[PDB]
């Protein structure tokens, strides 16, 4: 795999979207894993064109070290794209995976959606700061690698992921380090020695844990809009960064299955209920 | 007080006109503090009157178990009570203390509502298991006493709280024990040896309590006394509420709310800073209040 004698780089396993528990142990051991072909070939295609009109009406910032410097972001994927709401979010591998990360026996679905983002790294965009996704829930790093999982991300490539256009540089095994710190020169002892691994073709995805260090690289090209679809998924006890049950129209919620209504907060798991009853009753969604 | 009689733990008491700093320091020392006249007796009585039809229509569950039985719980306080939504949730002392607990520099409101629950302990109802309210967020005990706060409770007396009718039993300074476990025989070594103290209160008194404080409803030993409480459960912005208030509370009521009341119920977002900024509970980069028409 490496020339004999070489420094071996951090292991980044890769499974086919038809694999089994097998993908999960790669997640447990490394903190991430690639699912090659996560979304079908025409599915990803129909999806990208469907959000191209919305992506077109996002002006680009040319700035300050923020994650908005020449990186454009858009989250109304259920509204804008029939392919997303009808096909992509009903992956049984997605759910069979989430149930192994999040759900406890007897309690139903321990998870729901945090965000559905399309991230498009514009050419010349500086490399994104290194971070753990779970910094979104600021106390979580304090629990170290023994803490439970709060967040996972099915990070899917829309346009191809190269080392040129700044695909995500992962750091496998970052979830097993003994202290979880901010990744900067004052707080991180290993800053500048952190060994990355860049991450894929359209429809491939990687299933990253919230504990894993990562970040978008510099998009060094002149023409490449590098586009992605992040399926952020949190445990049921945590609050979504998107208010999906207030912006997704009721017309679309009626077309979703019970699992997908639970993912978007149109149905309870009790958490997110309505005075001892499922919020789905009051909304006109049960029997 | 008592006669070399053994003296129980101290539960500090303040009037609602004390300084939120004096109250907060007490809360920090003991993890719980009584605020007398948190709500005026005229406010508490109108509230009790406005929820009472809903309370009477709630059947009492009697069971053959320790099942947390014979306790009515009602959460649609905003819909049923003009006093609650117009006055009680507008307590400036409530928001002063919440900020000192939850709100970060340069982010605005770090908290929102988990629940608004009328809890009426029926005559004869058995005592509740000792618990910490942050057990609702099961990973929280594992951070121990150094952990951040996830939840505080403004537990108000609607009818008098007495030692006989089931006033809550609290364990002051249990937010400072070095290991947070569930309170059971397997996991808790002080099990059965834990000294509680009732929250004796008159109508309109609150106690403010951290999610780190061991406590439990007491046994209601009376035959006539339906012991009514109002629990204002308040969590940090990154945590999920028990109630989906933005989906059951009507928009007509949303539009009459102050901006900070809208934030409490999820009709409006809160800006969190990480280099980056993110409207938590937002709409693709903007406040959810825009798509809702709340300006
Ligand atoms: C299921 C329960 C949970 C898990 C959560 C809880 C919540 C949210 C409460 C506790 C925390 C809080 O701050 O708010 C209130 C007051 C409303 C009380 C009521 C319930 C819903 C609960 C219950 O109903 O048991 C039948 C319960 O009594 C208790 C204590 O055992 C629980 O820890
Ligand atoms: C404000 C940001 C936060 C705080 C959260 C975040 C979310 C939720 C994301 C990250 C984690 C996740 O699990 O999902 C996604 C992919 C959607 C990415 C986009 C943003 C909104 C964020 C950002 O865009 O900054 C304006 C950002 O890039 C990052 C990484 O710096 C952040 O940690
Ligand atoms: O866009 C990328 O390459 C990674 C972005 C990411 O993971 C984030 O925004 O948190
Ligand atoms: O009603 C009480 O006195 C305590 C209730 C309580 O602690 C709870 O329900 O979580
Ligand atoms: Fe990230
Ligand atoms: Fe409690």
């Amino acid at each position: 795999l490496v020339p004999r004698g070489s420094h071996m780089p951090p292991r980044l396993q890769r499974f086919p979207a038809t694999a089994s528990d097998e993908i999960f142990a790669a997640f447990q051991e490394d903190g991430c894993v690639v699912i090659e072909g996560f979304i079908s070939p025409e599915q990803v295609a129909r999806f990208s064109q469907e959000v191209d009109p919305a992506m077109e009406k996002i002006p680009v910032e040319v700035t300050n070290g923020n994650s908005n410097d020449r990186t454009k972001r858009f989250s109304k994927c259920v509204i804008a794209s029939p392919t997303f709401r009808n096909e992509i979010i009903e992956s049984d591998l997605m759910h069979e995976l989430c149930d192994r990360v999040f759900s406890k026996p007897g309690e139903g679905m321990g998870y729901h959606f945090n965000d559905n983002m399309v991230i498009e790294v514009q050419p010349g965009a500086p490399a994104q700061r290194l971070h753990r996704d779970q910094e979104l829930y600021p106390w979580w790093n304090s629990m170290g690698p023994a803490g439970p999982e709060c967040l996972i991300n099915f990070f899917c490539a829309v346009t191809p992921f190269t080392e040129e256009n700044g695909a995500t540089r992962l750091v496998p095994g970052s979830h097993l380090w003994p202290e979880f710190t901010q990744i900067n020169e004052r707080d991180c002892p290993q800053f500048g020695k952190i060994e990355t691994v860049p991450a894929m073709q359209p429809g491939d995805c990687y299933l990253m844990s919230g504990k894993v260090i990562h970040g978008a690289g510099h998009n060094a090209t002149t023409t490449d809009r590098r586009r992605a679809l992040a399926l952020s998924i949190i445990r049921r006890e945590l609050r979504p960064m998107q208010a999906f049950s207030l912006s997704v129209p009721m017309k679309l919620a009626r077309e979703m299955s019970e699992r997908s209504q639970t993912m978007f907060g149109f149905r309870s798991s009790h958490f997110w209920g309505n005075d001892g009853k499922d919020i789905a009753h009051h909304l006109g969604l049960i029997s």
